[PDB]
């Protein structure tokens, strides 16, 4: 399937503010708002992100606008970047959008700072990966979240999204 049809199994879609598995304010389909507690500094950054006063709650078209805006910053961050590109260059399509899925969960630096992860993907070494993978906060703070990203390196295939 699609990166898009991909990252909304993962993230769902939520037309109104809630907590995300970390306690994290989030909106549409996986916008982080903020890590501040407060209901009203997520408020706050949803209207600086939308550009209106949205009290909480956004349109499905809204929702759509920040993850297209979401997707696009994690494809050209992996494309212009020296360590991400070999790798997802060297990657097989279905892997490629484990790859940005990845990278929109996590954001550029985290996942170029996974130096081993890369280098054993670009290698096949995929078993490895996956339990490398499996020792992040990235997955143990949020497992459900990551989980199938993990096995779709493993296997390559759409099968855990099926």
């Amino acid at each position: 399937m699609n990166i898009f049809e991909m990252l909304r199994i993962d993230e769902g879609l939520r037309l109104k503010i809630y907590k995300d598995c970390e306690g994290y304010y989030t909106i549409g389909i996986g916008h982080l708002l903020t890590k501040s507690p407060d209901l009203n500094a997520a408020k706050s950054e949803l209207d600086k992100a939308i550009g209106r006063n949205c009290n909480g709650v956004i349109t499905k078209d809204e929702a759509e606008k920040l993850f297209n805006q979401d997707v696009d910053a994690a494809v050209r961050g992996i494309l212009r970047n020296a360590k991400l590109k070999p790798v997802y260059d060297s990657l097989d399509a279905v892997r490629r959008c484990a790859a940005i899925n990845e990278v929109f969960q996590m954001g550029v630096t985290g996942v170029a700072g996974f130096t081993n992860v890369l280098r054993m993907l670009q290698q096949k070494r995929w078993d490895e990966a996956a339990v490398n993978l499996a020792k992040s906060r990235w997955y143990n703070q949020c497992p459900d979240r990551a989980k199938r990203v993990i096995t779709t390196f493993r296997t390559g295939t759409w099968d855990a999204y099926k």
